[PDB]
Order: structure tokens, then sequence, then C-alpha cells
């Protein structure tokens, strides 16, 4: 940790990092170099409660336990010096840095067949994005989304709830394909077709012309507006350019280092090795943002501490359904507790591997979701049988261990 | 580049890198740390002229460019210190660096359903193994080879010529799956089929039962040996207990670097960015451990070098065919020069990408090789007619650019 410590990125990863800086005791300067004029703030609203009421103020990150950092916003870092240690800014001022921190995050993926649309294409990553597509929201209006993973369906909810019809094109067979259970995404895809969305699976965008899309199957969907949300690619331009060994995201150790020293890498714009199956994974989490943001800065000021060690999970709130996910989607065994059902939806999700908790579900069932979380991260091995039992209390089983 | 040098491995990566770094003028301590208790050698020809005349004599490396070098032979590197600046050997002593270089190379993967044989089964890396693969090379025994990759197709021509009957099992529906066109791996498999190879698709070892292989199919196969060639595995595991990034090997950029300040890693051990195909890879050639080794240590004397840019290629010698294979398997077209003939065989293969040269194959026929390697490495786009025109000169065309 050499002082003075340079952000590039002033998203959640960012905040999270300069806020534990502070906490864990440095003092010495912490500059934050922001592309977006905004108050640093929290994208899941963008798709849930900003986008059906559209307060900002509600939204924005908490900075004040990063007290004496220098946030530019609205400026864009274009290259590092490596070797001078030096940030070169799109105002034309330059950065001197002991310790570089690279959290710039990741950009929606766009869709090369609408590149030349004419119709109103979104994706849907800022406020900017959330604002603009609000615009459009109209009751009875015709939103289709191109993508059928957590982004998209937390906004197919919300239009449908707004009164818009919706319709969603996915290429694979089934939804939230990235890191959710087989049982999972399919009971989502019943759930939103009771809801009335449109779901076309196995279907892909191959252009368009005047309000109207075209599929690989030859067919037709008419809109007044479509959002991409195809996944999202890296930000690591930089680090590119500068040398840093990165593959659609920057590759970093449990400790934020990337290839090149003094600059470190955090949140969405990493590769980083997941512990449970072992191999290097861009996470794109929420949880993964702020923790990771911790723990690298938590390193940083104290080397004794350990490197990051968190293992993934992520929510999704999708209308009636409150989603939590934890560790691998499947194992050589789910076990589940409770029904899987539309009336009242309530279960939880267990994914084994040779008898060692690997995974976790839990929809409107947040209290077993802590208890799974903490059997998860020390590997355990119930009984299968306890496991399955209704009888069983699972906060009583992982305070046993 | 801070003295002293320690490089763990004695392999063909290593001994180019220790070369070079004395070349380029480095005149500090260098030492190797090499678990074989052997002078170093080259591989290729483990499956060919050593496998068939037994001479380790021909084919040691020269360690004449790297004078002045300590190689500590038959010693195991157990851990490393990034902190502290040492290395822990089997022996019992301790090595101090200012700079650790890590080329520690990549070990067969072994077959899990074979782990409990009674018969013999054997993989090919080492002269360990060729000896004792050799000592079972009688005319007339029965082979059996698991995996279609370069390494066992190799051999199968060696076994074949010395009048040992050859049985071989492949997964996937083709040989060379890795990195090979399709053309190339389909003609392959006409050639060796004709020698006498009796090849099996689409099918995987389930197990054995004295002296008999069991496949997924429900079959049998009765060999006096098994040579097991399905890949291998990056040799990573003191980078990874030293909390480097790794994922079946170390992360490195084009300088060599690894997370860890001051370690380096080269050659089969890591994962590096093909330019080609612009993703991670590990790139498990020849050229690739000379020129990694090379491009590295002269970066490290010379830190205005460059870093390492070069593109992918190989040779595999199989009987009668010398094959080359330069750059991507295929791209949105492939060129094909001559005819693809078991009689005489002589052919070559471009692959294009948008006009853009990707990839090429020779077979037998290396005067085209070099012309477009070169063509490759400036990304050329020549005339398609011109490319597949018999009067076209390769070099000629190379020249031009
Ligand atoms: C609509 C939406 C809904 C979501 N809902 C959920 C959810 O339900 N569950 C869940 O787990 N996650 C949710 N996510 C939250 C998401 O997980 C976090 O926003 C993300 O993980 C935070 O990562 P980050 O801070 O690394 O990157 P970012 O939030 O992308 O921040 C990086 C910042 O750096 C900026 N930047 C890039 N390059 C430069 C440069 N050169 N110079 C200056 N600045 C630069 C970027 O523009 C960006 O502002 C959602 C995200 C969106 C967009
Ligand atoms: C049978 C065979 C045939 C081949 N034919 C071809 C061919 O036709 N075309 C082609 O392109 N390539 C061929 N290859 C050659 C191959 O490409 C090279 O041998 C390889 O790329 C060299 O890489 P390396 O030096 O990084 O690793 P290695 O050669 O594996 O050397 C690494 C050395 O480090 C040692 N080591 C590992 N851990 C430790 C430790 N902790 N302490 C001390 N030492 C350690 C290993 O035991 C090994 O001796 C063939 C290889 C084999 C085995």
């Amino acid at each position: 940790l050499k002082a003075p410590v340079v952000v590039l990125g002033a998203g959640l990863a960012s905040v999270s990092f300069v806020a534990e800086l502070r906490q864990a005791g440095y003092q010495g300067l912490i500059t934050v170099v922001g592309d977006e004029a905004e108050r640093p703030y929290d994208r899941p609203p963008l798709s849930k409660d900003f986008m059906a009421h559209g307060d900002a103020e509600k939204i924005r990150l908490d900075c004040k336990r990063a007290p004496e950092v220098e946030w530019l916003l609205g400026v864009t870092a274009q290259s590092f010096d490596p070797q001078a240690h030096t940030v070169a800014l799109s105002d034309g001022r330059t950065l001197p840095y002991g310790t570089l921190v690279l959290a710039t995050g990741a950009a929606p993926r766009a869709l090369p067949t609408l590149q030349g649309a004419t119709m109103p294409v979104h994706t849907l990553r800022t406020l900017e994005d959330a604002r603009r597509i609000q615009a459009g929201l109209r009751p009875q209006s015709r939103l289709l989304i191109v993508g059928g993973g957590v982004i998209g369906l937390e906004l197919a909810a919300t239009a449908r709830t707004a009164g818009v019809h919706v319709s969603l094109v996915e290429t694979q067979p089934r939804l939230m394909s990235r890191a959710a259970p087989a049982t999972l995404a399919d009971f989502v895809a019943r759930y939103h077709a009771a809801q009335g969305v449109d779901l076309r699976f196995e279907r892909s965008v191959t252009g368009s012309v005047d309000g109207v899309v075209l599929l690989d199957d030859g067919t037709r969907i008419a809109a007044d507006m479509v959002v991409v949300g195809i996944g999202v690619l890296a930000n690591d331009a930089l680090a590119r350019a500068a040398g840093l060994a990165c593959d659609d995201g920057i590759f970093v150790d449990a400790y934020g280092r990337t290839t090149c020293p003094d600059v470190y890498a955090l949140g969405d714009v990493t590769r980083q090795r997941n512990p449970l199956s072992g191999r290097f994974e861009r996470i794109e989490t929420w949880s993964n943002a702020q923790n990771q943001g911790i723990a690298v800065a938590r390193h940083l000021v104290d080397p004794t501490a350990p490197g990051y060690a968190e293992l993934p999970w992520y929510w999704s709130d999708q209308g009636a359904l409150r989603i939590q996910v934890a560790g691998l989607a499947s194992g050589d065994e789910e076990i589940v507790r409770g029904e899987v059902s539309l009336d009242a939806p309530k279960f939880t999700l267990i994914e084994l591997q040779k008898g060692r908790i690997v995974g976790a579900t839990c929809v409107n069932n947040a209290r077993d979701f802590a208890p799974l979380r903490r059997l998860l991260a020390v590997g355990a091995k119930p009984d299968r049988a306890a496991l399955a039992d209704p009888a069983t209390d699972l906060r009583k089983l992982a305070a046993a261990v």
C-alpha cells in the first residue's frame, strides 16, 4: 500500500473499496475517477423501484464511511502508464499514483444485428439508460426484452406491473442460464408466463425493419422499444493497453493483484477464482462487488489479513419472486424443500456433490438462505434425509456445525 | 530483473530462458531446480526416434549458450515464500531469489477409470516413461492408446513401424480435436487407419479387468499395454499455494509476469493470450516453450524489448506425415492447395476470416509453411483466387508484403 491511491470507476466496488481503506486505517490520499456525472449510486433499483418510481435520491451509495476522498465525477481515465505511475484523464489532467485500483465494471453487450436499427433500442446499466427506458414505458406500449438473465426478468416484472406488454426472446432453451439451477429457471419461466410475459425460447434476433424485430425462425415481433440484456463485457480496455493479463476481464488473485505491479482490480471488471468450481470466472454479482472491494482494501492496509475468500451468491427480485441463489447451479443431487408452486411460491433447493452442499436457492424464503450460505461456506455434509425433512430447522443445523 | 535468478523446472522453456538471459547480457547468479535427475533433454524424440532407437544422448538440450548456471537436477521445489523471496527444496536447502521464474511445465492427465488397473498403464512425458514403454513394445504385442492427440498419434506411428499392433480410443468424433483443422484431422485418421491402426471414435474408457480394457459402448479391448495421452494439466501447484492467479495454468501477461511481484512464468505451465483468438489459452507447443522463454528473458534484461508476440504453431511427425499447423483451426473459409490423398500425401490448407489469413496447415510441404507463417503474422489479405491457384508461389507472395 503505497500512497497516493487512485481508483478508476465510481461504482459499488469502488465505493466499497475506498470506504474500507478509510475504515481499516489508511489516511493517505484517495482520488476516484468516475466517468458518469452522477453521485455514486446503486444499480439494482434501476430495474425495479427506480424504474417504477423515478427517485434517484433513494438509490445513492453512502460515501460517509469514505471521508476525505476526492471524487472526480464525469471524468474518463483514458490511459495509465504503469512505469511512470500516472493516469491520463479526459479533462487533460494527470494523476500520480502509488497504488492504482481498476474498478471500472462492465458494459452491456450490444446486439450486432440491431446495430443499424431505427426503432428505440436501449441497454439497461446506468441511470441515463433507466431514465430513457422509463420515458417510453407507457401503459399498453409494447416492450421487447432480448435476453432472459436476471436484469431482463427484473425489468419484465416492473414493466408488467406498470401495464406494459412484454415479449422476451432468449437464445437458450431456458432463462437465467448463467448461474441458476434448472428447477429454478423452469419455475421462473412458468411465473413470468403466468404474469403475461410472451416468452420465446431458442430464438435469436437476426435484425429489424421499421419498428419490427426479426428472429432466426423467420418470424417477426412488433415492439415500441427493445431493451437488450444479453450480458456484459468487462471494461478492461485500459488494462489491456497497459499490458495487464485480461480476457473479457482483468485476471486477479485473492489479493486483487493484476499482473502489473502496483495495479489492483476489483468487482465486475475482474476474472477471479470461484473457490467452489476452482475455476476462474467473471463474477457479476452485487455481493462480489462489495465484498471483493472490501477484502482487497483490508489486505492492502493489513497484509496479514486473508485474501478474498467468499463463495458467490446473488438475489433477484422478480415481481412476487424474491430469489436468492448461492454457489453452484448443480451437483450430483438436488434436494427440494417445499412445493414448487405458483400458488404462494415458497421453496428451497439444495445442491449436493458427494454429500457436500455446493449450492442453494431460496424463493421467498430468506430465513433459510443465511444458514444455507453458512453450511455452504464450510462444505457441510448434512444428513440428506434431514435436509429433505420439512421438520428440520436449517438455522439449528448450521448452528450445530 | 533483480539478482539472483531462480528458475523452477529444467525443460525446454527453462533452458531457452536461461540461455537468453546470458546472451542478452545478464551475468548475475542463475540457479535452475529440476525435479528429473536427467541432463536437460527435449521431449519430441520420446514418441519417435528415441522410442524407436533408444539413445538419450541424441536428445539432450544444448546448454552451452547458458554458461555459469547451476543446474540442481533431481531436486523438487516444494514451496516458495514470495514475501521472504525464498524457495524451499526437497533436499532441505533454501534458495534466495531476486526474480523467481516458474517453468514447471505440465504433467499427463491420468485416467480415473484405470486408476486401479492391474495391467501396465503408462503415460508418455518423460525419459523414464519412454524407457518403460519401449521395454514393452515387443513386435506383435498389442498396444492401446487412449487419446487421439499428436503425442498418441506420434506413438501410434512409431509402434506400427516397430511391428506392434495398435488400437486407439478417442472420446471425440475426430483426432487432434484441440488445434487442427477438420480437413487435416479427417485425413490423419484415414492415414493411420491405412497403416493398420484400429481407431475407435466417440468411445471412452469405463474401466479394465485383468488385461482387458472396457469401453462405454459396453465393449472390450484386449491389450498388453495402455498408453494414456488424454492431455496434460499444468504443474502450477507451487503457484496456487503461494497465492498466484492460476486455473490449470498460471496466468501471465506478455512479459511473463504472474500476479505476484518478482515471480514470472513461462512455457507449458502458463495460460496466456493467443493474439489470434484474443483469448487466454494454455499453449502446449514446443515453439511456445522456446520462444516465450526467450521473449520473457529478453524483456527482463532489456525492458525496452517488446513483450512476447508470436502466433501459435506446431509440427507433428506421424510416420509418412510431416504435419505443420499454424494459427486458428478454422475461419469463414478454407483454401486447399493440392490434392488430399494417401498416395504421396502433400497439401496445404489456408484458413481465412474476412479475407485475412488466420491459420495454415502443411502436410509434407515445409517449403510453403514459413511464408504462410509470415503472411499469418501480419494478418495478410491475399487474393483468394491466387491462394487457390497452384501456379502461385507463396514465398513470392510473402515477400511482396
Ligand atoms: C439494471 C441492473 C439491475 C441489477 N440487479 C441486481 C440483482 O438483482 N442482483 C445482483 O446481484 N446484482 C444486481 N445488479 C447490481 C450489480 O451486481 C452491480 O451494479 C455491479 O456488480 C457493481 O459492480 P462494479 O462496481 O464493479 O461495476 P460498475 O457498477 O459497472 O461501476 C464501474 C464504473 O466505472 C466506470 N468506468 C468504466 N471505465 C471508466 C474509465 N475509463 N474512467 C472512469 N470511469 C470508468 C463505469 O462507467 C461505471 O460507472 C444489477 C445491475 C443493473 C445494471
Ligand atoms: C512424447 C512427447 C512428444 C512431443 N512431440 C511434440 C510435437 O510433435 N510438436 C510439438 O510442438 N511439441 C512436441 N512435444 C514437445 C513439447 O511441446 C515440449 O516438451 C513442451 O512444450 C516444453 O514445455 P516446458 O519446458 O514448459 O515444460 P516441461 O518440458 O514439462 O518441463 C518442466 C520441467 O519442470 C519439472 N518440474 C515440475 N514441477 C517441479 C518442481 N516443483 N520442482 C522442480 N521441477 C519441477 C517437470 O518435471 C519438468 O521436467 C512433445 C512432448 C512429449 C512429452
